[PDB]
C-alpha cells in the first residue's frame, strides 16, 4: 500500500513539526523526492494497526518506550548505519533503540520532565512536594494557584509515584517484578489526590489547560518537557527551569524518553528514509531547524549537544533526567501505561480509590506475562506429557491455580470436542513453522470474532494445546512457544478490560471452582 517515490512522516502534534517540514524541503530540493510531514491524533496507537496491514507512514517519531512493541510485531526496518555515523551519537541514545541486540531506530533527542516556574510569582521554587499545599493556599488569597500540570497522562504523574518506591518493571529487567501497587506509590499517588480532594489541584486539568494557566500567570508552576519552551518565550512569562520536588525526602523519578525515527516495514522508500535521517535531519543545520520550531531537549548527536548543553534549561532538564530512569522499550510498555492512565484518572476523579485504582493497574501490568507462563506450561505439557519443573515465580498461587483450573476444563474441553478439534486440525495442514504462523491468523481471527468469556478463553487456549500434540508428534516441537504466544498476545490485547474486571487469572479460577 505505500507509495513509491516520496517520504511520508509521522510525528506528534506537541514537537516541532513545521521545522521537521523546513528538513523535508531540503531534502526535495536535492532529491526531487517530496516529504510530507503529518501529525495524526493518537500516532502511537495508530501506527501498530496500520503498519500491520502494510500501510502508515515511511517515517514514525515517538518516544523510544513504544519502539520495541512495533519490532516484536515486525513493524520496524533493521537500521545499519556504519560505524562513523554510530560514533556521532551518544552511546547511550543508541542503547534507547536497540531491542534484541538489532538497532530498530535512530535516536533524535533526550527529554525528560522538569520543573517550570514562574520567577515573578515564585522567586524561589518549592523544594518539596509537601510544602505546596501552603504555597498554595499562600498564592490562593492573591488571585493565583501554585501547580498545573496535564494529570490525563501518566508521564506526567509517574516522577511523584516513583519517588518514594513506585516503579514499573525491576531495575536486563525483569518483568515478573512490577511495583505499581507497592506502598511508595500508593504514597505518590495518595499525595497527588489529597492535592486534589483539598482543592489544590483539579482532576480535569489536561495538557491545554495547565499550558493557558502557566502562559498567562495564572499558576505559578507547571510540569512539562522541553517541547513547551517556545509557547512560554511568546507569552513573556519569566520562567525557569529547575528540578522538580523532592517526595518524602527523595527525588521525583521521571521516565526518561529518547525521541526516535523508525522505518516501517511495508515502506518501499527505507533508502529513502535513511539518507533523510542519517544526513539531512541528524546534522546540525538538521536539529536547529526542529529545535527553533520546538526545543528537542538535549539531542543525541554529539557536535549539536555541546553547543545546546550551555543552556540552563537543558542542564535542568538533564539533572531531572539523571534522578530518573531510562524508560524501558520492551513490548508491554503500552500495556504498563495503558494500565497506570487508567488508574491515575479513577484515582483523581474518586471512581476507584488510590488501593483499587493500582490495584487494577498492577494485575493489568502483569497481564502478558502471567497469561503466557500459563499459556504456554499447558501447552508444553500438554504435548510433552511432564509439567515443566521451574518456580512460577511472583503471582506464583493465581498462576499455579489457573493451570491447575485449566487442566480439568481444558482436557474436559479437547475430550468432548475431540471430533471439530480433530477436524479442523486436518483441514489446516499443520506441516512446518510457516504453517503454524498461517494458524495464528485463522485463530486471531476466529476468536476476535466471537463473544468474550472464560469458555472461549478456555476453548482457544485448549485448541492451542491439541495443535501443541500434534506439533510435537511431527517433531515441530520447536513451533509450541511462538504458538503461545500468539494465543496469548490475541488473548490479552483484544481482550484486556474484561480480564481486569473480572481479577484476571484469580477470576478464571473463581469461575471454574468446583
Ligand atoms: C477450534 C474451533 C474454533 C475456534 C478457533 C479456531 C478454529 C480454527 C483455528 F485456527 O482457531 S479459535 C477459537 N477461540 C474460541 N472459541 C472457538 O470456538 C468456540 C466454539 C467451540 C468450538 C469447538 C469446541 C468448543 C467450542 O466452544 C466451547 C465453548 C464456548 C463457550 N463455552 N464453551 C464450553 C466450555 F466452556 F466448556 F468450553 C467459539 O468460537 O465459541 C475457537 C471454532 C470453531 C470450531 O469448529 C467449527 C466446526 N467445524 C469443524 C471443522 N469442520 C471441517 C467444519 C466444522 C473449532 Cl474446531
Ligand atoms: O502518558 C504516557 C505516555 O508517556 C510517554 O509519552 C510522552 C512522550 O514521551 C513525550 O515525547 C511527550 O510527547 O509527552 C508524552 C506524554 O503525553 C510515552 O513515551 C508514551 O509511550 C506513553 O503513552
Amino acid at each position: 500500500k505505500i507509495e513509491e517515490g516520496k517520504l511520508v512522516i509521522w510525528i506528534n502534534g506537541d514537537k516541532g513539526y513545521n521545522g521537521l517540514a523546513e528538513v523535508g524541503k531540503k531534502f526535495e530540493k536535492d532529491t526531487g523526492i517530496k516529504v510530507t510531514v503529518e501529525h495524526p491524533d493518537k500516532l502511537e496507537e495508530k501506527f501498530p494497526q496500520v503498519a500491520a496491514t502494510g500501510d502508515g507512514p515511511d517515517i514514525i517519531f515517538w518516544a523510544h518506550d513504544r519502539f520495541g512493541g512495533y519490532a516484536q510485531s515486525g513493524l520496524l526496518a533493521e537500521i545499519t548505519p556504519d560505524k562513523a555515523f554510530q560514533d556521532k551519537l551518544y552511546p547511550f541514545t543508541w542503547d534507547a533503540v536497540r531491542y534484541n541486540g538489532k538497532l530498530i531506530a535512530y535516536p533524535i533527542a533526550v527529554e525528560a520532565l522538569s520543573l517550570i516556574y514562574n520567577k515573578d510569582l515564585l522567586p524561589n521554587p518549592p523544594k518539596t512536594w509537601e510544602e505546596i499545599p501552603a504555597l498554595d493556599k499562600e498564592l490562593k488569597a492573591k488571585g493565583k494557584s501554585a501547580l498545573m500540570f496535564n494529570l490525563q497522562e501518566p508521564y506526567f504523574t509517574w516522577p511523584l509515584i516513583a519517588a518514594d518506591g513506585g516503579y514499573a518493571f525491576k531495575y536486563k529487567y525483569d518483568i515478573k517484578d512490577v511495583g505499581v501497587d507497592n506502598a511508595g506509590a500508593k504514597a505518590g499517588l495518595t499525595f497527588l489526590v489529597d492535592l486534589i480532594k483539598n482543592k489544590h489541584m483539579n482532576a480535569d486539568t489536561d495538557y491545554s489547560i495547565a499550558e493557558a494557566a502557566f502562559n498567562k500567570g495564572e499558576t505559578a508552576m507547571t510540569i512539562n518537557g522541553p517541547w513547551a519552551w517556545s509557547n512560554i518565550d511568546t507569552s513573556a512569562v519569566n520562567y525557569g527551569v529547575t528540578v522538580l520536588p523532592t517526595f518524602k525526602g527523595q527525588p521525583s523519578k521521571p521516565f526518561v524518553g529518547v525521541l526516535s525515527a523508525g522505518i516501517n516495514a511495508a515502506s518501499p522508500n527505507k533508502e529513502l528514509a535513511k539518507e533523510f535521517l542519517e544526513n539531512y535531519l541528524l546534522t546540525d543545520e538538521g536539529l536547529e531547524a526542529v529545535n527553533k520550531d520546538k526545543p528537542l531537549g538535549a539531542v543525541a548527536l554529539k557536535s549539536y549537544e555541546e553547543e545546546l548543553a550551555k543552556d540552563p534549561r537543558i542542564a535542568a532538564t538533564m539533572e531531572n533526567a539523571q534522578k530518573g530512569e531510562i524508560m524501558p522499550n520492551i513490548p508491554q510498555m503500552s500495556a504498563f501505561w495503558y494500565a497506570v492512565r487508567t488508574a491515575v484518572i479513577n484515582a483523581a476523579s474518586g471512581r476507584q480509590t488510590v488501593d483499587e485504582a493500582l490495584k487494577d493497574a498492577q494485575t493489568g501490568s502483569e497481564l502478558y506475562r502471567q497469561s503466557l507462563e500459563i499459556i504456554s506450561r499447558y501447552l508444553r505439557e500438554q504435548a510433552t506429557g511432564a509439567a515443566d519443573t521451574a518456580p512460577m515465580g511472583a503471582s506464583g498461587a493465581t498462576s499455579r491455580k489457573a493451570l491447575e483450573t485449566l487442566r480439568r476444563v481444558g482436557d474436559g474441553v479437547q475430550r468432548n470436542h475431540e471430533t471439530a478439534f480433530q477436524g479442523m486440525l486436518r483441514k489446516l495442514d499443520i506441516k512446518n513453522e510457516d504453517d503454524v504462523k498461517s494458524l495464528s491468523r485463522v485463530m486471531i481471527h476466529v476468536f476476535s470474532d466471537g463473544v468474550t468469556n472464560w469458555g472461549r478463553i478456555v476453548t482457544l487456549i485448549s485448541f492451542g494445546a491439541f495443535v501443541a500434540k500434534h506439533l510435537k508428534t511431527i517433531n515441530q516441537e520447536s513451533c509450541i512457544e511462538p504458538l503461545a504466544e500468539s494465543i496469548t498476545d490475541v488473548l490479552v490485547r483484544t481482550k484486556r478490560d474484561w480480564l481486569v474486571k473480572q481479577r484476571g487469572w484469580d477470576g478464571f479460577v473463581e469461575f471454574f471452582h468446583v
